[PDB]
Protein backbone atom coordinates (compact mmCIF):
# COMPACT_ATOMS: atom_id res chain seq x y z
CA UNK A 1 0.00 0.00 0.00
CA UNK A 2 2.67 2.76 1.26
CA UNK A 3 5.86 2.04 -0.34
CA UNK A 4 3.88 2.00 -4.08
CA UNK A 5 2.37 5.40 -2.70
CA UNK A 6 5.77 7.11 -3.08
CA UNK A 7 7.88 5.05 -5.78
CA UNK A 8 7.56 4.14 -8.84
CA UNK A 9 9.62 0.33 -9.89
CA UNK A 10 11.20 0.42 -13.34
CA UNK A 11 13.85 -2.04 -14.77
CA UNK A 12 15.90 -4.57 -12.89
CA UNK A 13 19.69 -3.74 -12.18
CA UNK A 14 20.46 -7.20 -10.18
CA UNK A 15 19.37 -10.22 -8.10
CA UNK A 16 18.46 -13.07 -1.77
CA UNK A 17 16.48 -9.88 -3.00
CA UNK A 18 16.46 -8.05 -6.59
CA UNK A 19 17.37 -4.55 -7.10
CA UNK A 20 15.34 -2.00 -9.63
CA UNK A 21 15.52 1.64 -10.58
CA UNK A 22 13.12 3.34 -8.51
CA UNK A 23 11.65 6.83 -8.77
CA UNK A 24 10.24 9.29 -6.35
CA UNK A 25 7.69 10.17 -8.48
CA UNK A 26 7.03 13.86 -6.83
CA UNK A 27 10.54 14.85 -5.89
CA UNK A 28 11.42 13.49 -9.58
CA UNK A 29 14.40 11.72 -8.17
CA UNK A 30 15.44 8.21 -8.97
CA UNK A 31 16.96 5.73 -6.56
CA UNK A 32 17.91 1.89 -6.60
CA UNK A 33 15.66 -0.18 -4.21
CA UNK A 34 16.91 -3.14 -2.92
CA UNK A 35 13.59 -5.49 -2.56
CA UNK A 36 13.46 -8.21 -0.35
CA UNK A 37 10.33 -10.58 0.11
CA UNK A 38 10.20 -11.24 4.07
CA UNK A 39 8.26 -14.42 3.71
CA UNK A 40 11.36 -16.34 2.67
CA UNK A 41 12.86 -15.36 5.79
CA UNK A 42 13.05 -16.27 9.48
CA UNK A 43 12.55 -14.42 12.77
CA UNK A 44 16.61 -14.18 12.62
CA UNK A 45 16.89 -12.79 8.85
CA UNK A 46 14.08 -10.23 9.94
CA UNK A 47 16.53 -8.97 12.73
CA UNK A 48 19.33 -8.97 10.64
CA UNK A 49 17.52 -6.57 8.28
CA UNK A 50 17.17 -4.42 10.52
CA UNK A 51 21.10 -4.39 11.60
CA UNK A 52 21.73 -4.47 7.36
CA UNK A 53 19.46 -0.83 7.84
CA UNK A 54 21.55 -0.10 10.32
CA UNK A 55 24.82 -0.49 9.11
CA UNK A 56 24.21 0.91 5.72
CA UNK A 57 23.35 4.71 7.64
CA UNK A 58 26.47 4.79 9.27
CA UNK A 59 28.64 4.66 5.84
CA UNK A 60 29.31 7.70 4.64
CA UNK A 61 31.50 7.53 2.24
CA UNK A 62 32.74 8.42 -1.41
CA UNK A 63 33.63 4.45 -1.87
CA UNK A 64 30.42 3.32 -0.65
CA UNK A 65 26.63 3.33 -2.24
CA UNK A 66 24.58 5.35 0.36
CA UNK A 67 21.38 4.70 2.10
CA UNK A 68 17.98 7.13 2.00
CA UNK A 69 15.10 4.80 3.37
CA UNK A 70 14.09 1.86 4.62
CA UNK A 71 10.51 0.41 4.22
CA UNK A 72 8.94 -2.47 5.28
CA UNK A 73 5.43 -3.23 3.55
CA UNK A 74 3.50 -6.61 3.91
CA UNK A 75 4.93 -9.07 1.90
CA UNK A 76 8.39 -7.10 1.55
CA UNK A 77 11.20 -4.82 2.56
CA UNK A 78 12.52 -1.80 0.73
CA UNK A 79 15.53 -0.35 0.99
CA UNK A 80 16.08 2.77 -1.04
CA UNK A 81 19.58 3.66 -2.10
CA UNK A 82 22.06 6.34 -4.44
CA UNK A 83 21.40 4.81 -7.90
CA UNK A 84 25.30 4.73 -9.25
CA UNK A 85 24.77 3.83 -12.91
CA UNK A 86 27.86 2.57 -14.42
CA UNK A 87 27.42 -1.13 -13.63
CA UNK A 88 30.15 -3.38 -12.74
CA UNK A 89 33.74 -2.44 -12.75
CA UNK A 90 34.69 -5.66 -13.83
CA UNK A 91 32.60 -5.11 -16.58
CA UNK A 92 33.77 -1.46 -17.66
CA UNK A 93 37.27 -2.84 -17.40
CA UNK A 94 36.77 -5.10 -20.57
CA UNK A 95 35.15 -2.71 -22.54
CA UNK A 96 38.56 -0.75 -22.16
CA UNK A 97 41.54 0.23 -25.19
CA UNK A 98 43.87 0.80 -21.92
CA UNK A 99 44.22 -1.58 -18.91
CA UNK A 100 47.55 -1.81 -16.75
CA UNK A 101 48.82 -2.24 -13.00
CA UNK A 102 48.02 1.39 -12.14
CA UNK A 103 44.37 0.96 -13.67
CA UNK A 104 44.12 -2.45 -11.00
CA UNK A 105 45.99 -0.29 -8.09
CA UNK A 106 43.85 2.18 -8.32
CA UNK A 107 40.65 0.45 -8.05
CA UNK A 108 41.97 -1.30 -5.05
CA UNK A 109 42.80 2.21 -3.32
CA UNK A 110 39.37 3.25 -3.49
CA UNK A 111 37.90 -0.37 -2.44
CA UNK A 112 40.50 -0.26 0.17
CA UNK A 113 39.56 3.10 1.93
CA UNK A 114 35.71 2.10 1.82
CA UNK A 115 37.15 -1.15 3.67
CA UNK A 116 38.77 0.91 6.03
CA UNK A 117 35.54 3.36 6.44
CA UNK A 118 33.68 0.11 7.13
CA UNK A 119 36.05 -1.29 9.82
CA UNK A 120 36.93 2.28 11.62
CA UNK A 121 32.78 1.99 12.06
CA UNK A 122 32.67 -1.81 13.25
CA UNK A 123 31.80 -3.14 10.12
CA UNK A 124 32.92 -6.42 8.55
CA UNK A 125 31.31 -7.13 5.12
CA UNK A 126 32.10 -10.85 4.73
CA UNK A 127 31.50 -10.89 1.32
CA UNK A 128 33.40 -8.64 -1.32
CA UNK A 129 33.41 -9.95 -4.91
CA UNK A 130 33.18 -8.57 -8.00
CA UNK A 131 29.25 -8.03 -7.93
CA UNK A 132 29.46 -5.73 -5.04
CA UNK A 133 32.36 -3.17 -6.82
CA UNK A 134 30.25 -0.92 -9.17
CA UNK A 135 30.57 2.64 -11.07
CA UNK A 136 29.12 5.99 -9.86
CA UNK A 137 28.71 6.36 -13.65
CA UNK A 138 29.50 6.03 -16.85
CA UNK A 139 31.79 9.09 -16.85
CA UNK A 140 35.27 8.97 -17.40
CA UNK A 141 37.11 8.54 -14.02
CA UNK A 142 33.78 7.93 -11.98
CA UNK A 143 34.28 6.07 -8.26
CA UNK A 144 34.50 2.85 -7.60
CA UNK A 145 31.89 1.93 -5.19
CA UNK A 146 30.67 -0.66 -2.46
CA UNK A 147 27.30 -1.58 -2.79
CA UNK A 148 25.31 -4.46 -0.95
CA UNK A 149 25.85 -4.74 3.14
CA UNK A 150 23.70 -7.88 2.90
CA UNK A 151 25.93 -10.66 4.58
CA UNK A 152 27.93 -7.79 7.25
CA UNK A 153 28.36 -8.19 10.70
CA UNK A 154 29.15 -5.71 13.25
CA UNK A 155 32.28 -6.19 15.50
CA UNK A 156 33.66 -5.31 18.89
CA UNK A 157 36.74 -3.63 18.83
CA UNK A 158 39.48 -6.07 17.57
CA UNK A 159 37.41 -8.88 18.87
CA UNK A 160 36.94 -12.27 16.80
CA UNK A 161 34.20 -14.45 16.93
CA UNK A 162 32.14 -17.32 15.11
CA UNK A 163 29.83 -14.89 13.24
CA UNK A 164 28.08 -17.80 11.08
CA UNK A 165 29.72 -19.96 7.43
CA UNK A 166 28.54 -17.07 5.51
CA UNK A 167 30.33 -15.91 1.83
CA UNK A 168 30.94 -16.78 -1.81
CA UNK A 169 33.07 -20.14 -2.28
CA UNK A 170 35.66 -18.41 -4.44
CA UNK A 171 36.16 -15.52 -1.65
CA UNK A 172 35.99 -17.72 1.70
CA UNK A 173 38.67 -16.66 3.81
CA UNK A 174 40.72 -19.53 5.95
CA UNK A 175 39.37 -18.84 9.28
CA UNK A 176 36.05 -19.01 8.24
CA UNK A 177 36.51 -22.34 6.60
CA UNK A 178 38.18 -23.90 9.61
CA UNK A 179 35.16 -22.39 11.71
CA UNK A 180 37.94 -20.62 13.59
CA UNK A 181 36.90 -17.25 15.16
CA UNK A 182 36.82 -14.48 12.34
CA UNK A 183 36.37 -10.46 12.14
CA UNK A 184 37.89 -7.76 9.60
CA UNK A 185 40.87 -10.00 7.96
CA UNK A 186 38.13 -11.74 6.33
CA UNK A 187 37.74 -8.83 4.15
CA UNK A 188 41.51 -8.32 3.41
CA UNK A 189 41.58 -12.17 2.02
CA UNK A 190 38.65 -11.26 -0.13
CA UNK A 191 40.75 -8.07 -1.45
CA UNK A 192 43.64 -9.90 -2.34
CA UNK A 193 41.40 -12.56 -4.42
CA UNK A 194 40.40 -9.44 -6.03
CA UNK A 195 43.26 -7.88 -6.74
CA UNK A 196 44.74 -11.35 -7.97
CA UNK A 197 41.96 -11.46 -10.96
CA UNK A 198 41.93 -7.71 -11.32
CA UNK A 199 45.69 -8.39 -12.60
CA UNK A 200 45.35 -11.65 -14.81
CA UNK A 201 41.61 -12.01 -15.28
CA UNK A 202 41.32 -15.38 -13.44
CA UNK A 203 41.18 -16.10 -9.77
CA UNK A 204 43.56 -17.73 -7.29
CA UNK A 205 41.63 -20.75 -6.67
CA UNK A 206 39.07 -22.51 -8.61
CA UNK A 207 38.17 -26.06 -8.59
CA UNK A 208 35.09 -27.71 -9.90
CA UNK A 209 34.47 -29.81 -6.88
CA UNK A 210 33.85 -27.39 -3.67
CA UNK A 211 35.52 -29.38 -0.96
CA UNK A 212 38.98 -29.46 -3.30
CA UNK A 213 38.21 -25.59 -3.53
CA UNK A 214 38.36 -25.40 0.16
CA UNK A 215 41.12 -27.73 0.68
CA UNK A 216 43.31 -25.00 -1.99
CA UNK A 217 42.38 -21.30 0.16
CA UNK A 218 43.11 -23.56 3.59
CA UNK A 219 46.58 -23.98 1.94
CA UNK A 220 47.03 -20.92 0.48
CA UNK A 221 47.62 -22.86 -2.23
CA UNK A 222 47.56 -20.03 -5.14
CA UNK A 223 50.67 -19.18 -7.67
CA UNK A 224 52.17 -16.91 -9.95
CA UNK A 225 52.27 -19.10 -13.31
CA UNK A 226 54.51 -17.78 -15.96
CA UNK A 227 54.27 -15.90 -18.91
CA UNK A 228 51.60 -13.67 -17.80
CA UNK A 229 52.87 -12.95 -14.04
CA UNK A 230 56.16 -12.57 -15.55
CA UNK A 231 55.35 -8.37 -16.28
CA UNK A 232 53.87 -8.03 -12.97
CA UNK A 233 55.60 -5.86 -10.80
CA UNK A 234 56.90 -7.88 -7.23
CA UNK A 235 55.40 -5.34 -5.53
CA UNK A 236 51.84 -5.93 -6.80
CA UNK A 237 52.93 -9.82 -5.87
CA UNK A 238 54.10 -8.75 -2.57
CA UNK A 239 50.79 -7.07 -1.79
CA UNK A 240 48.65 -10.39 -2.89
CA UNK A 241 50.85 -12.17 -0.45
CA UNK A 242 49.92 -10.27 2.43
CA UNK A 243 46.05 -10.23 1.93
CA UNK A 244 46.16 -13.90 0.81
CA UNK A 245 48.14 -14.79 4.30
CA UNK A 246 46.63 -17.61 6.12
CA UNK A 247 47.22 -16.91 9.32
CA UNK A 248 44.69 -13.43 10.24
CA UNK A 249 47.10 -12.06 12.58
CA UNK A 250 49.61 -11.75 10.26
CA UNK A 251 47.49 -10.60 7.13
CA UNK A 252 47.67 -7.11 5.82
CA UNK A 253 45.44 -4.62 7.50
CA UNK A 254 43.02 -2.04 5.39
CA UNK A 255 45.48 0.84 7.38
CA UNK A 256 48.98 -0.99 6.14
CA UNK A 257 47.49 -1.99 2.78
CA UNK A 258 46.69 1.84 1.86
CA UNK A 259 50.33 2.70 3.04
CA UNK A 260 52.16 -0.25 0.56
CA UNK A 261 54.16 0.87 -1.87
CA UNK A 262 52.46 -0.45 -4.60
CA UNK A 263 49.50 1.42 -3.68
CA UNK A 264 50.70 4.74 -1.90
CA UNK A 265 53.64 5.18 -4.37
CA UNK A 266 51.40 3.99 -7.37
CA UNK A 267 52.69 6.34 -9.83
CA UNK A 268 56.64 5.28 -9.48
CA UNK A 269 55.60 1.69 -8.59
CA UNK A 270 53.04 0.00 -10.47
CA UNK A 271 53.07 -0.61 -13.99
CA UNK A 272 51.81 1.10 -16.73
CA UNK A 273 51.86 -1.45 -19.55
CA UNK A 274 48.48 -2.50 -21.37
CA UNK A 275 47.97 -5.83 -20.15
CA UNK A 276 45.45 -7.54 -22.85
CA UNK A 277 45.29 -10.63 -21.46
CA UNK A 278 43.77 -10.00 -18.61
CA UNK A 279 41.20 -7.77 -20.62
CA UNK A 280 40.48 -11.18 -22.23
CA UNK A 281 40.47 -13.37 -19.13
CA UNK A 282 38.39 -11.12 -17.42
CA UNK A 283 35.83 -10.99 -20.23
CA UNK A 284 35.87 -15.02 -19.66
CA UNK A 285 35.66 -14.95 -16.25
CA UNK A 286 32.12 -12.60 -16.41
CA UNK A 287 30.68 -14.41 -18.69
CA UNK A 288 31.23 -17.35 -16.27
CA UNK A 289 29.80 -15.75 -13.32
CA UNK A 290 26.88 -14.74 -15.24
CA UNK A 291 25.85 -18.05 -16.58
O1 LIG B 1 22.68 1.82 -8.17
C1 LIG B 1 22.75 0.87 -7.30
N1 LIG B 1 22.57 1.11 -6.01
C2 LIG B 1 22.66 -0.07 -5.37
C3 LIG B 1 22.52 -0.36 -4.01
C4 LIG B 1 22.62 -1.65 -3.54
C5 LIG B 1 22.84 -2.69 -4.44
C6 LIG B 1 22.96 -2.43 -5.79
C7 LIG B 1 22.88 -1.11 -6.29
C8 LIG B 1 22.93 -0.50 -7.57
C9 LIG B 1 23.15 -0.95 -8.87
N2 LIG B 1 23.15 -0.06 -9.88
C10 LIG B 1 23.41 -0.69 -11.05
C11 LIG B 1 23.52 -0.18 -12.35
C12 LIG B 1 23.77 -1.06 -13.40
C13 LIG B 1 23.92 -2.43 -13.16
C14 LIG B 1 23.82 -2.93 -11.86
C15 LIG B 1 23.56 -2.05 -10.81
C16 LIG B 1 23.40 -2.21 -9.43
N3 LIG B 1 23.46 -3.37 -8.75
O2 LIG B 1 23.62 -4.69 -9.30
C17 LIG B 1 23.38 -5.82 -8.44
C18 LIG B 1 24.63 -6.14 -7.61
C19 LIG B 1 24.36 -6.42 -6.12
O3 LIG B 1 22.98 -6.71 -5.88
C20 LIG B 1 25.23 -7.61 -5.68
O4 LIG B 1 25.29 -7.78 -4.25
Amino acid sequence: LYFQSMYQLFEELGKFSVVRRCVKVLAGQEYAAKIINTKKLSARDHQKLEREARICRLLKHPNIVRLHDSISEEGHHYLIFDLVTGGELFEDIVAREYYSEADASHCIQQILEAVLHCHQMGVVHRDLKPENLLLASKLKGAAVKLADFGLAIEVEGEQQAWFGFAGTPGYLSPEVLRKDPYGKPVDLWACGVILYILLVGYPPFWDEDQHRLYQQIKAGAYDFPSPEWDTVTPEAKDLINKMLTINPSKRITAAEALKHPWISHRSTVASCMHRQETVDCLKKFNARRKL
